[PDB]
C-alpha cells in the first residue's frame, strides 16, 4: 500500500492498496511553515485520519515542495509517520506532469492560485517557465483574477449596480480590501478568495472576457515558449475547472490543441505509483 | 517655508518675498512609514505638501515640524496630490494628476479637493505609474516576451539575477518603489517598438480609468512627476488616441505652488 | 432559531429556538485576534457544541465588536458558521443596553474589566463616554480595583499582616507584579485577576472604601455626563454584581436612582431577538 | 568626571579641581532601554550617575563609558536616586527623593542608601510625579470633569486627538515619558481652582504614602526634579497640611554632588 | 494520592496514591514557555489524562524549574490543575539528588542533552556548577556528543564511507546541518538529535572514543570539584544509560567510583513522596 | 580601489600606480548581516575583499558600492579568503588560510581558489581561530580548570559576572565576535603552562582537522589574520609537532593584495 498526497493552497485531499480510503487535511508548504511544525500537523490531524500499520512509500506533491526546500517535507514527514520503506516529494507541478501526462510527454499546466507551466518529457520537466507570481506573472489564475476584478469595480469600470453587490456580497469595505493586498500575508490567496464572483456573473459581457483574456495572455506569454507547435496541453487546478468552457475557448483562437482538464490530477496519479 | 515632497527626494524651497532664497534637499518624508519621533529628529537633523501624508495622518508632522523647527504662524501639513492641484491649478478649476511612483488624479475645484478617484496601489490599480512601468516591465522582459540580448544585458545593467527579483517584489520591502528604479530602463531603449508600446498602453489605460471620469470634455488636465516629465513625448501621444486635451505638465508643483503663496508671505 | 452571543475578557457563555442550549467557548475580541483566527476557534471550539442543522440569524456582542472592527467578526463568523440568513454584531457595550433596557431607554453601564457607559435611547446608544482605559479612566472595574490594590499594598499602605497573606495567596513576588503590569500583555487583564481579595477581605473597613470610593468616582466622572437627574441606571458585569451591595450605596448617595442590577444580560438579551 | 542623568537630558560637566571648566549635555542614557554596544556606540558619538541604572545594571555603562572613553581611574554607574541622596543631604543623613517623570523617595544614612522605598511605576504607584500629573491631567480633561473651553484651547494646544491620546499611553512606547510633555500644560493654568487642586492631592498623597513612611520628625526632607522645581510653590504648600520640615529643593542635583567628590579630583 | 514530574527536553513522562498511572505528555520549560501558555498544556494534553479528583500536592521537576522561575510554574500549574493542598517544584537537578540519593547524601549527574552536576548533602544541592551550556561546557551530553560527531564528520575526519551514510540517514545536507546550529532555535537539542548515530556505530573504534573521551573529560572538568574522593557518583538521563557500559569505564580509570546509573530518576521518586 | 575587511575593522587603501595614496577606516561590512541599502547608506556616508561576501551574496556589495561610489571601471566584491590567497601566495601556487575570529583554509592554485576546506563556525569547527580561542578560554577559566586568583582577575579586568557570559553567548547576538574580544587575555598570560596549553591544542588541532589535508608535503601554508600574528611564536610552534613547513605568515593581506593589482592601475 502507498500514501499518495498533492497539495497546496487552501486545504490537501489524502487518497490506495495495490491498485483505499481519502483523508482531509489542510495544504503543507514549508516555504511559509517550518519542519519544527509539519510533525504536529500529520501527527496531530493525520495520523488518527490514517487506517494504521505501517505504510511502504509515500510520494508528496504539493505547495513549496521543491528540490530545495524538498527534505524540509521529508525530514519531518519521516519524523511523524509510520513508513519502513522511504518518502519522496516532488515539485508541485510534476503533480501535474504525472497526473496528466503519466509515462508520456508533454506540456502541462497548473492553473491556481498561482498559474505554471512545464515540459514534461516523459522523464522529468525537461524546461519551466517560472510564473512569477500573482504580481509579476501567473497571468491566468485565481490570484490575477481576483486581483484583475476587483481592479475595476473599484475604480467604477463596471456596472454601478455590481460593485454595490460585490462590496456587500464579500462584506469587505475599499480599505479593507486596500488593506488585505498591501500590508498583510497571502495577498495572492486574499483576491483569490474573491474568484468565484466571476464564476457567478458570467452572463455580464464584461466579466466573461475578464477571464477568456486572462487565459489569452497566458497562452501568448506563459505556455508558447515551448514547442507547443507540436504538441498537446493538459490542465489542473480550481480555476482551469471551473473555467473549462471558457479557458480552452482562447486555446482554438491560439493555434494550440487543449487536451485533458479536470480539476485535480490525484485520479491517474494512483495510477503512477502502482 | 513651502516643501514638496514625494518618497525620494524632497525638494525644499523657504521663500522670502517672491521667489527661492536658498534651497536644499533632504530624503523623502512620510509619516505612513516614519515615525514622528523619528521624523521630529531627521528634520532637527510654514506649509507641507507630502507622499502618504491624508488629511487623518496630517497632525504627525505638524508636532515634528514644530518641535524642530522653530516657527511661530500656521502649520499645515496637506497631501502631496494637493501640491499638483495648487500649482497646476493656481487657482482656476482643473484636473490634477501625478505620475510619480504611483500615478493619482483628482478634481480641484478651486479652494480644495472635492473629487479625487482612489487609485488603489501598485498592484491593485495605479495604471501609468512610474512603479506599475516596472511592474510591466520587469515582467514581459522576465518574460520572455522580449528579445534575448535586451534580457541580458538588461540583467547586466542592474547586476540582478531573476531569482532575487522575485525577492524583491514580494519579499523585501517597498515593491513599488523598487519598481521604479526599474524604469528607466525604458526610456533608454524607446527605439523598439515594443519596449514604447510598454507604456503607451499603460497610459492609454490611465485615461480609460481615471482622468476619462471627471467632465474632461470642459476642463484642461494638467499633469506632474518624474514619470510625467520623463516620458512627456508619449505622454499626450496617449492623449491623442483617447480624445483629451492635456495642459500644464511641469516635472516639479513647486513651480506653481510659490504663485500659491506669493499672495501672503 | 437564533444564535447569541456575549462576549469579552475570559470566557464567553453561548446560550434558543423560538423562544435551546449553551456552549462554553472563549472569549473573542477582533483588537487583539484577527480574522485568519477565529475562523478557527468557531470551526474548532464551538462547530462540535452546536446542535447542527442550519442556523438563521446570529447577533454577536463582545469584546472589539465595533461598528469599525464589526465585519472582522462578521467575514469570519459568516466563513465559519452553517448560516443561510445574516450575522450581525453590535459594540460590546450595546449588549447591554439591550438586555437592561430592552426596548425602553435609559442608561446601561458594564462594569467589568472596564467600565463604559451609555444613553440608549430606544433605538441606539444616543452618546457614549470613552471610558479611556485601566490607566486614564475605567474608573470603578476590577482593572482600576486591582490596581488600587496592589497599589496600596506594594506600598506598605495596609495592614502588613495583609500583605503576606495576598504576596502567598497569588504567589506572586513584587517584581514579578511590576514587570506584569509594564512589560507584558493584557495588564487590565493581569491587575484584574487580583480582584476577588477584595471581595474575600470585605470585612476590613479599609478595602470596602477601596471599593466604595472607586464606584462614587465613577458616578461622579463617568455617568452624571448625562440627565441621570430624570433616568435610572442599569448594570451588567462581574464586579457589578459581585459588589451589588457595595455599588448602589454610592448610587444613594449620589442622587442617582440605581435599577437593574445582574451580572450577565444574556437573560434578556434572549427575549430581544425572539 | 561627573554626570547627571534623567531620560530627556542628561546634564554632563567636567570637574577639574572646584569647579566645571566646559560642560554639555547628552540625550538620556538608559540601560534598562537602550544597548551596550548602542552606548558605546552613542558615548563614542569617572563618577555616573544615571536613571534606571540600578546595581544590577551598572556594569552596563562602566564597560561602554571605557571603550568609548579614554579613563584610568575609576569608573563608577550608579542610580540617579543616589545622586539626589548625594547633593541633597551631602555627607549628613537626609530623607533623599525626586520628582522627576517617576517621583522617588529613600534613606540615605550619610555613606550609601539603606532604606529605599519602591515606587512601582507610573501606573501603579509613582504618586507625585511628572508622568502621573499628566496621567490625573489628560484623563479628567478627557473625562469631562472640566470647562468646555479648557479641553478645546488644550487639544487646539498640542494638537492632538482623543483616538490618538489613547494610542500614546496604551499602544505606543513610554507612556509616562509621553503624560510628562503634556505636565507643562498645567503650570500654565495654575489659576483655575481645579488645574491646582490636581496637583495638591497628586502632591497630598506622595507625602501620605512615601516620605511619612521615614522618620520625617527628625530628619529633613530634601526634593529635586524638574517637576519639583516647577510646582516648588504647590509643593511645600503641601508639606503644610501633611506636617514635615520640607528643606533642599533644588532642581538640578548636580551642585551638590560636585560637593561631594570636591574631595579629591 | 500525589501526582509525580520530571520534565526537560523532548517529552515529560507523568507518573501514585499510597504508595497509580503514567500520561504521556511534553516537556515543560518556563524558559521558552510563558505562564499564559502552560495553563493551556496541562489542560489540554492532561487533563483528559488525569483520574479525576481532588489532587493533594504536586512536585514539579523539569526543565527551567528554577528558584527564579518556579512560581512559573507553580502560578499556572495551580490555576489548571484541581488541588487543594499546594503545588511544589524544585530545580530540575534536584529530581535526580531525590530519586538517585534519596534520603542520603552524595553526588548527581544528569547526563541527558546537557551534563550538569550537584553534591547532595541529605538536604539539598550544597554546591553547584553550572555546566555553562552545551557551547562553554555540558562536556558529555548529547548536545555534546552531536557537536563532536558532526564535526568530525563534516570535515572528512572519519571514514569516508560512514559520512555518506550520516548524511543520508538524517537526510540532511552540510549548509542546512550548519544553518540549523547558528540560526535556528534549541540548536542543543538539534546537534543531540543525532545522537543516536554513536550508539549505532559503537564498533568503530574511533566512534566509541567520540563517546568515552567526552565523558572522561565530563569527570576531569565538572565533577572532581568536590570531595569525589570520599563520596560515590551516580547518573540519570538518556546518554548516561544508553552509553552506560562506556560512561563507568571512564569512572574507572578516573579513580572515582560510580555507583547507580538508570535512565529515569522516577523510580525512586515515587518513594520520596510517599 | 583594493578594500580588505573583517568584521571590526575593514582597511581601505585607494592605490594610484604603486603604492597608498591615502589611506581610510570604516566599520566592517558583510552581506550576510547587512542590508544593501544600509551599506549605499553606510558607503556613501574597483576590487572588494570582504568577510561573509561568498559568490552568491557577492552583487549586494557591488550594487551600494556602485550607488555610493563613483567609479565606471569593473567592480568586483570576493571573499575574504581570496584576499590571502592573493596577497599570501600572489600569483604562485599556496595553501592560503586565516585565522581571524574564525579560522579558516583554502587551495590557490594561481588563479582562483580550487579546492576550500569547510570550516563549519565557531560551534561546529572553526579549531585554531580568534573566537574559538575565547571559548576554550571562557570556558576552562569558567570550569575551575585554572587557578583561585586567575579568575577574580579575569573578570575584574572585564567588569563581566559569569551569568552575563553566559548570557553573551546563546542569548545575545555575535557570540563569536563575543569570544574574540576575550581572546586578548590569553597573549596577556602566556607565563601560566596552561594558558598557553590551551592555544597549542587549539593550533595543532587546526592542522590535524585542515591544512593536513591538502598536498601540504610540497605546498608552503601562509598564514594570516589579527590572531595568527598576535600569536605567531605559539604558531610555528604548533607546526614543530605535526610536521609541516609554514611559509608567508602576515597579519595585514593588503600588503600582497596590492602587488596583485600593481599590474594594472
Amino acid at each position: 500500500m502507498i500514501l499518495i498526497a498533492d497539495s497546496g493552497s487552501t486545504k490537501t485531499d489524502w487518497c490506495v492498496l495495490n491498485g483505499i480510503k481519502r483523508l482531509g487535511t489542510k495544504g503543507i508548504n514549508p516555504f511559509f511553515q517550518s519542519e519544527e511544525e509539519i510533525q504536529q500537523k500529520l501527527t496531530a490531524s493525520l495520523l488518527p485520519q490514517l487506517p494504521e500499520g505501517k505504510f511502504n512509500a509515500v510520494y508528496f506533491y504539493g505547495a513549496g515542495c521543491t528540490p530545495e526546500k524538498a527534505p524540509v517535507l521529508r525530514r519531518a514527514i519521516a519524523d511523524s509517520l509510520p513508513v519502513i520503506g522511504n518518502i519522496k516529494a516532488n515539485s508541485d507541478m510534476l503533480a501535474a506532469a504525472h497526473g496528466l501526462c503519466g509515462q508520456k510527454a508533454g506540456i502541462a499546466c497548473i492553473l491556481g492560485t498561482g498559474s505554471n507551466s512545464c515540459f514534461y518529457n516523459g522523464k522529468e520537466i525537461v524546461s519551466n517557465i517560472s510564473p512569477l507570481g500573482f504580481i509579476l506573472g501567473d497571468e491566468g489564475s485565481g490570484a490575477v483574477l481576483g486581483k484583475l476584478l476587483v481592479g475595476d469595480i473599484l475604480k467604477n469600470q463596471l456596472p454601478a449596480t455590481l460593485k454595490e453587490e460585490f462590496l456587500k456580497q464579500f462584506d469587505l469595505t475599499p480599505p479593507e480590501i486596500i488593506d488585505r493586498v498591501y500590508r498583510q500575508p497571502f495577498p495572492n490567496r486574499f483576491l483569490a478568495s474573491l474568484s468565484p464572483f466571476i464564476a457567478q456573473h458570467l452572463e455580464e459581457p464584461a466579466i466573461r472576457q475578464l477571464v477568456m483574456n486572462s487565459f489569452i495572455a497566458f497562452f501568448r506569454r506563459n505556455v508558447m515558449q515551448y514547442d507547443y507547435k507540436q504538441y498537446p496541453v493538459h490542465f489542473i487546478g480550481s480555476i482551469a475547472y471551473c473555467y473549462k468552457e471558457i479557458l480552452q475557448d482562447a486555446a482554438r483562437q491560439t493555434g494550440i490543441q487543449i487536451g485533458k482538464i479536470l480539476q485535480s490530477p490525484m485520479e491517474g496519479l494512483i495510477q503512477y505509483h502502482s
